[PDB]
């Protein structure tokens, strides 16, 4: 049966309607598994063609949900090109959503000593991004890249495959150039709007859904998410990102649920699709090789229990390092691989209870995404 769509773009294409209405009913039903770098990073990898992951190789299946991100499209596209690798997830039904760490238009030219001109280069860079700032063609160029990008990725057919595109996250916090110290309130606004503008109009992009994604509340009320939100008219998926202890996180994870417990309430207010845009253990505490081996179980127990938490459409994880990052080198992942240390660790059976249970829904848990009637 059709189903009524509200999109931020009024012209887009029919299999991204169809995905924001499958959304919109899957997620009181299930909550999808995203991995970042699904099947281009892994620790039991041996091809990063898109056509294997440590998800697959830890419980016989693909996540659901597919991140990637800016850095594998924007030159110097540092983390790859992943286009083929988009092309597979889509082939098998799975759902593609990119970020962004957009260099810092004010510093790019200073790239030598990380994290000069870099998103983590803090130097505030949204003032002088925006139309009349001195770095604004900087900005554009970034823009350009990813509109050719979506503007050219296309199925089999030759159809344009959908996108879900979150913009300048973590944006309530500082480490990035367009963060909370860097922008008042309206500036971000205004730089998210210009944004999806540039896309969407200046451009003709017309297969992505447009993200926002603060972190996590600690103080959790509608007005704190609404105080940097772009608005109903330039947002479709309501998220934010989260990451926490590794031990004693009773109360992290009450945080979690009280977080996707508001963006639920908002998005059926507002008819947006809410999610969890990013979570896991903070990078530090698995880099010093600590581990919770009941942190997927408290996750779904968690949300599944809540009756505004549970209405999420998906949670996504981070990327699993083939060899970590620099530490000698450190782990730095977020699925437990099926290999000794992470079943030694009891990880591995935390993930694969996390998979069996019957409200997680992984790639071929999903059907019909793309072929759903609707009107506008
Ligand atoms: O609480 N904080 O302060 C906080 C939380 C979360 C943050 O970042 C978010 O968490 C993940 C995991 O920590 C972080 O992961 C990084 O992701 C980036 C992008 O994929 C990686 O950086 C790239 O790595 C490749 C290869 O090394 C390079 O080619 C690229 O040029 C780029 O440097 C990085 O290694 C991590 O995996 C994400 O950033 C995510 F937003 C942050 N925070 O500062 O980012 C703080
Ligand atoms: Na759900
Ligand atoms: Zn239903
Ligand atoms: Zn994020």
């Amino acid at each position: 049966k059709p189903v009524t769509v509200k999109l931020v773009d009024s012209q887009a294409t029919m299999e991204t309607r169809s995905l924001f209405a499958f959304m919109q009913e899957q997620r009181r039903h299930s909550i999808m598994f995203g991995h970042q770098h699904e099947t281009t990073q892994g620790l039991t990898i041996t091809r990063t063609d898109g056509t294997q992951s440590d998800t697959f190789n830890a419980v016989g299946d693909f996540a659901a949900v597919y991140g990637w991100d800016t850095l594998s499209i924007v030159a110097p596209k540092a983390e790859g090109d992943i286009v083929a690798q988009v092309k597979k997830a889509y082939a098998r039904g799975g759902i593609i959503t990119v970020s962004s760490h957009f260099d810092n238009p004010k510093t790019d030219t200073q790239k030598g000593v990380w994290p000069v001109g870099t998103s983590w280069d803090q130097t505030p860079a949204v003032v002088d991004s925006l139309p009349g700032g001195a770095y604004n063609p900087v900005l554009n160029g970034y823009l350009d890249q990813v509109a050719e990008w979506a503007n050219n990725l296309k199925d089999e057919q030759g159809r344009l495959i959908p996108v879900i595109f979150r913009l300048y996250h973590a944006n309530t916090g500082s480490w990035f150039w367009w963060g909370d110290k860097q922008s008042t309130p309206e500036q971000y606004k205004q730089l998210f709007r210009y944004s999806v503008e540039y896309l969407r109009d200046v451009k003709g992009v017309r297969n992505f859904l447009y993200a926002y994604s603060p972190n996590n509340f600690w103080d959790v009320t509608e007005a704190n998410y609404l105080e940097r939100y772009p608005g109903d008219e330039w947002v479709d998926v309501l998220g934010f990102d989260t990451y926490g202890p590794v031990a004693d996180n009773a109360d992290w994870f009450r945080n979690v649920v009280a977080n996707a417990a508001l963006v639920a309430r908002m998005a059926e207010a507002r008819g947006k699709i809410p999610v969890i845009s990013e979570i896991g253990i903070r990078a530090p505490d698995i880099e010093a090789g600590l581990y919770d081996n009941q942190w997927y179980r408290k996750l779904i127990s968690g949300l599944k229990a809540d009756p505004d938490a549970r209405e999420i459409a998906f949670l996504l994880v981070w990327r699993n390092a083939p060899q970590g990052v620099p530490g000698t080198q450190v782990p730095h992942y977020w699925v437990p691989a099926n290999r000794p240390e992470n079943i030694n660790n009891g990880t591995l059976e935390d993930f694969q209870a996390f998979y069996a249970d019957e409200f997680t829904a992984f790639n071929r848990d999903i059907e019909q995404v793309y072929q759903r009637p609707t009107l506008i």
